[PDB]
């Protein structure tokens, strides 16, 4: 079938985190990594950190003015988690991500 392969595998979940090199971010990072790595699943997530001090231009693009902060780009809809509540929002947002349910009402 496909490239002779029977399926285009889903693209790993694109997850990122904006930090200011502050321990808290590295702190929350562990929490983020720990939680994400806690859901494993057949679809692993890719955690990439963005140094706001290195590129504050994209931060403003996402109106992202608070740090630390986390932002999911996909697959699926985009979301912005910030306010040291990333772990609270993430844990709550994660399920919604996997539940990628017709976010419909």
């Amino acid at each position: 079938g496909s490239s002779l392969s029977p399926q285009a595998l889903a693209q790993p979940l694109l997850l990122q985190l904006f930090v200011d090199t502050r321990p808290l971010s590295q702190h929350i990072v562990q929490r983020v990594k720990n939680i994400l790595a806690a859901v494993e699943a057949t679809v692993p997530i890719s955690l990439q950190v963005i140094n706001v001090a290195d590129q504050p231009q994209l931060v403003e693009y996402y109106r992202l003015v608070v740090t630390p902060a986390l932002v999911k780009i996909g697959p699926g809809s985009r979301q912005v988690l910030s306010g040291i509540d990333l772990t609270d929002q993430l844990a709550n947002q994660l399920p919604q991500w996997l539940v990628q349910q017709e976010g419909i009402f």
